[PDB]
């Protein structure tokens, strides 16, 4: 989704222009740093118009409901035209998205139908990866369209810009929220099995994967309500446009709910859950004396010659049960194993990559939100800054054909799948 400006409003008009002079009207993206009118007139140039005054409002009032020469200079001001960003988006990014859609698409329906028909969906973990795959199908589906609207223009009507736009943010934030739950999931494997016995059933994950989605949608329908297309001097664009009494609440809001959601979340998530896991991998192991019953417990005896710090590999031989009266030879490992613990390092290898994509564009959007602290709030910064964030979505765009290829660099299970058809 590209709410890349064709032009921003940074001055207004000083005194109200002769209605008779102006042709259109087009309003400005919510991109854009202020709210904004731009009039287009009966000479070719167009300029910046508040629309907060009456004459404005009324100006176009009576524009929507309809459908002489003058220096005009001297009280209005041409907007901050975004040529070089257009320019660079429509030379470079259509060979690349694709490049991506043909990849991306034939990755994810093979990742869905190996899903189904040979690991079976026989747990949560299966649905996420599931759920997860068809987030990254519902973002491709969009794909072509961006890259022709890069390259020419919006040309697909308002229902279509309405229903792409949802699309898209559905898929992007059930795609970070179905990451997480498959952190979760593996972080409750292999810590706390106290509730991972009723989590990881089937049941479970649908019940969960159905709440996600709705709130996917929650998190969407604001980026559906204010989206529209819209004719600007004879382009057609596909943006969001905010009322102007409540514009900074809602840049902020839409901006901070993709920082918070997108970066902030899954990073304490991963680092939370990563350490955890470290933790008890690397925990000193029980012990249980088979005649006995009686359970070792490395960290905790005070009585007998045994170092709280240390493990049983370190209690020399002659060490006897204080329960019965048995020596060392006669304890196992308390039937203790990580057969629950099935696809962890996937699931890290996945949290990784997506931060190594998405990090840069999380960071330009927290640059973009402090755009007034940095004096960015003028037409030669913010061209730079769209630019960035062009930049920084385009490789956030790609990791959609990423997953599927991580499948097989760190998957196995999804290589011997293709040994089938060879022997
Ligand atoms: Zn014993």
């Amino acid at each position: 989704a590209a709410d890349t400006p064709t032009a921003c409003c940074f001055s207004y008009c000083s005194r109200q222009i002769p209605q008779n002079f102006i042709a259109d009207y087009f309003e400005t993206s919510s991109q854009c740093s202020k709210p904004g009118v731009i009039f287009l007139t009966k000479r070719s140039r167009q300029v910046c118009a508040d629309p907060s005054e009456e004459w404005v409002q009324k100006y176009v009032s009576d524009l929507e409901l309809s459908a002489p020469i003058y220096d005009i200079n001297y009280y209005c001001s041409e907007p901050c035209q975004k040529i070089n960003v257009k320019q660079i988006a429509a030379r470079l990014l259509p060979p690349l998205y694709s490049l991506v859609f043909i990849f991306g698409f034939v990755g994810n329906m093979l990742v869905i139908l190996i899903l189904i028909n040979y690991k079976r969906l026989k747990s949560a973990t299966d649905i996420y990866l599931l759920n997860l795959a068809i987030s990254d199908l519902f973002f491709l589906l969009t794909v072509p369209f961006w890259a022709h609207y890069a390259a020419a223009q919006w040309d697909f009507g308002n229902t279509m810009c309405q229903l792409l736009t949802g699309l898209y943010f559905i898929g992007f934030f059930s795609g970070i929220f179905f990451i997480i739950l498959l952190t979760i999931d593996r972080y409750l494997a292999v810590v706390h099995a106290v509730f991972a016995l009723k989590a990881r059933t089937v049941t479970f994950g649908v019940v969960t994967s159905v709440i996600t989605w709705v709130v996917a949608v929650f998190a969407s329908l604001p980026n559906i309500i204010f989206t529209r297309s819209q004719k600007e001097g004879l382009h057609y664009t596909c943006s969001s446009h905010f009322p102007y009494s409540q514009y900074q609440f809602w840049k902020n809001f839409q901006t901070l709910k993709i920082v918070i959601l997108g970066l902030v979340l899954p990073l304490l998530v991963m680092v939370i859950c990563y350490s955890g896991i470290l933790k008890t991998l690397l925990r000193m192991k029980k012990y249980t004396c088979t005649v006995c019953g009686y359970i070792y417990n490395p960290e905790d005896d005070p009585d007998n010659g045994v170092n709280p710090g240390t493990d049983f590999k370190d209690i020399p031989d002659d060490w006897v049960c204080p329960l019965c009266g048995v020596g060392k030879d006669q304890f196992e490992e308390v039937e203790e194993e990580k057969k629950r613990h099935r696809d962890v390092r996937l699931i890290f290898t996945i949290m990784i990559v997506y931060f190594l994509f998405w990090a840069p564009y999380n960071i330009v959007l927290l640059l973009n939100t402090f755009q007034e602290f940095f004096g960015l709030n003028n037409c030669s910064s913010s061209n730079a800054l769209d630019q960035a964030m062009q930049v920084t979505e385009a490789l956030g765009m790609t990791h959609c054909c990423i997953n599927p290829i991580i499948y097989a660099f760190v998957g196995e299970e999804f290589r011997n799948y293709l040994l089938v058809f060879f022997q």
